[PDB]
Parts: structure tokens; C-alpha cells; sequence
RNA sequence: UGUAUAUA
């Protein structure tokens, strides 16, 4: 008999099992799924806040075994969930030292994100000194990206600024993070919270490479995020590169969503422009809204044109689609979004 | 009719 072993098998114990119960067997309990679901339960029920500090010691000396375990690790979570400073402080100087470890494992990270949410300021710049040493590997990591978001997501700008420093260290580390499909979070992440001075250079070098990044898989919710969190220098400098080239924009798969962000972020002159180029601008002797509306993607963007745009900028759409209107019938894509379009 | 977002 063992005291792990009989709670699984009646977990309903004549007399309930408290934490102080598996003083000294907290490693067996922690590592185990039924067993840490307990100490879970507890630790976010238990109104007696003495009873998390029986086993906390425990938890502290193993934390090296039970921050990167399948099931040890909901454990260390809620020690910085339902714990205090007191119990932040021991926590994160017990797993300090591997921290540019535990950023990359799966289970690990876990741990450090949910201490960056709850922990203070000068705890937080703790584990994000031991980030310094592997940031530019963590930052396109499958595991390390998540920490690498949430540092920029909780503490203050003027922290996070070797991160930034790391994204304009070299002159294509921008583009290869937005183009990465775990480094492209880490921008999107900076592009929304960190300072003026800090975006001013990144959003910089984004337009360097626009034309690539706004095409790519990943790199297309970079160019979105810099619409929604960027100055109004940075939206007109976007929205007339995608009107100087709406038709080959809005007929590919991930740039399409590009101009749909511009329609749902712009002003009045923003979608002036993009209409103007849809009506006035030919693709094939033939207006680009008349071929957009055959398009497999860009009849999305007609469709978000006709929903976001002025009545009076609607009209001249309108003008310029209707002795078209027998062509489009002819092609699937045209018939469907004129059905959708009748209500004009 | 068309895009990313990780643990039992």
C-alpha cells in the first residue's frame, strides 16, 4: 500500500486527503496525472493557505524535475497562480539556472510563461536576463517563441529592448522573422506593445521587403498588424504600395487579406485610393475589379470593397462594373459574387 | 468559394 497508490484507486477518502497529507510524498504525487490533478485541485480550491506551504518546499527543491514533466508542471503553475511574492521569488530562483533550457521545452516553457504573467517586475527581469543568451535561436522557436511573446506582452518596453535589438541587429533579421511561422508572433507581438522608438525601426525595415512579406503565409499578418497598430504615416505608405498594385495583390491567396485589412483600417482617402485603382487602372484592357470579380481571392475583396467604401465611391463601382456584368456572368466566380451583389 | 497561432 501506498499512499498515491489508494487515493487513485478511492480518491474519496473516509478521511480527505489535504496537501499536508503528502508531506514527503510530493514528488510521487506530482509526476503522476491523478496525482498532480490533485495537488491542482487543492492549490485552487483549498481555503487554508497554509496547506500549500506543507508541501511547497518539496516543490521547490524538485523544481528541476517537475518544471519540463508532462504532468509535474501544472503543479509549478499553480504555485504562480494561487501563490504570492514569497513563493515567486523561491520558484523562480530554483529554476533559474536552466531557464535558457526550459525556454525551449515544451512542457518548460509553459512554466515560464505563466510565470511572466503572474510574477513582478524585478522577477520578471530575472528570467528575462537568462533569455539574453539564447534569444535570437528562442525567438523562431516552436516552444521559445511563446516565451519570447509573452515577455514582450508583460513587461515594460524599455525591458524588452534587447529583443528589439535582436530583431534589428542584422539587416534581414525582420524579414526572416516575418516570414517564420513562430518569429512572425514575436513582431506582431512588438508591433502592439512596444514603444514608438522601438516600432519606428521595425515597421522601417517591413518596408523594405513589403512586396515579399506581404505575400507570405506568415508574413501577410505582419503587414495586417502594422495597419492596426501602426502611425498614419504607415497606413497611407501601405495602402497606396497595395493600390499601385491591387490586381496582382488581391489575386493571391495571403496578400488578398492585406487589402481587406486596408478596407476595414482606412479612412476615407484610404479606400478612395484603392477604388480608384480597382476602377480607373486596367488589367488585360479590362478595369482590374472586372477580372477581381473572376478571381478565386480577389472576388473576397470586391466583396469587402462594395461592404466597406463610400455610397458615392460604391457608385463608381457600380458604373464601372455594369456593362461588364453579361462578361462576368461567364465565369463561375463572376456569376456568384454578382448574386451576392445584387442588392446593387 | 480563400491564410498561421503549441501540454494530460
Amino acid at each position: 500500500d501506498d499512499l498515491l497508490t489508494r487515493y487513485r484507486a478511492n480518491p474519496a477518502m473516509m478521511k480527505n486527503l489535504k496537501l499536508s497529507d503528502i508531506r514527503g510524498a510530493l514528488l510521487k504525487f506530482a509526476k503522476d496525472q491523478v496525482g498532480s490533478r490533485f495537488i491542482q485541485q487543492e492549490l485552487a480550491s483549498s481555503k487554508d493557505r497554509f496547506e500549500k506551504d506543507s508541501i511547497f518546499d518539496e516543490v521547490v527543491s524538485n523544481a528541476d524535475e517537475l518544471v519540463d514533466d508532462i504532468f509535474g508542471n501544472y503543479v509549478v503553475q499553480k504555485f504562480f497562480e494561487y501563490g504570492e511574492e514569497r513563493h515567486w521569488a523561491r520558484l523562480v530562483d530554483a529554476i533559474i539556472d536552466r531557464v535558457p533550457e526550459y525556454a525551449f521545452q515544451m512542457y518548460a516553457c509553459r512554466v515560464l510563461q505563466k510565470a511572466l504573467e503572474k510574477i513582478n517586475e524585478p522577477l520578471q527581469i530575472k528570467i528575462l536576463s537568462q533569455i539574453r543568451h539564447v534569444i535570437h535561436r528562442c525567438m523562431k522557436d516552436q516552444n521559445g517563441n511563446h516565451v519570447v511573446q509573452k515577455a514582450i506582452e508583460k513587461v515594460s518596453p524599455q525591458y524588452v529592448q534587447f529583443i528589439v535589438d535582436t530583431l534589428l541587429e542584422s539587416s534581414n533579421t525582420i524579414y526572416e522573422m516575418s516570414v517564420d511561422p513562430y518569429g512572425c508572433r514575436v513582431v506582431q507581438r512588438c508591433l502592439e506593445h512596444c514603444s514608438p522608438s522601438q516600432t519606428k525601426p521595425v515597421i522601417g525595415q517591413i518596408h523594405k521587403r513589403f512586396d515579399e512579406i506581404a505575400n507570405n503565409q506568415y508574413g501577410n499578418y505582419v503587414v495586417q498588424h502594422v495597419i492596426e497598430h501602426g502611425s498614419e504615416e504607415d497606413r497611407m505608405v501601405i495602402v497606396t504600395r497595395v493600390s499601385n498594385n491591387l490586381f496582382e495583390f488581391a489575386t493571391h491567396k495571403y496578400s488578398s487579406n492585406v487589402i481587406e485589412k486596408c478596407l476595414e483600417q482606412g479612412a476615407v482617402y484610404h479606400k478612395s485610393m484603392i477604388v480608384g485603382a480597382a476602377c480607373h487602372h486596367q488589367e488585360g484592357s479590362v478595369p482590374i475589379v472586372v477580372q477581381m470579380m473572376k478571381d478565386q481571392y480577389a472576388n473576397y475583396v470586391v466583396q469587402k470593397m462594395f461592404d466597406q467604401v463610400t455610397s458615392e465611391q460604391r457608385r463608381e463601382l457600380i458604373l464601372t462594373v455594369r456593362p461588364h456584368i453579361p462578361v462576368l456572368r461567364q465565369f463561375p466566380h463572376g456569376k456568384h459574387i454578382l448574386a451576392k451583389l445584387e442588392k446593387y
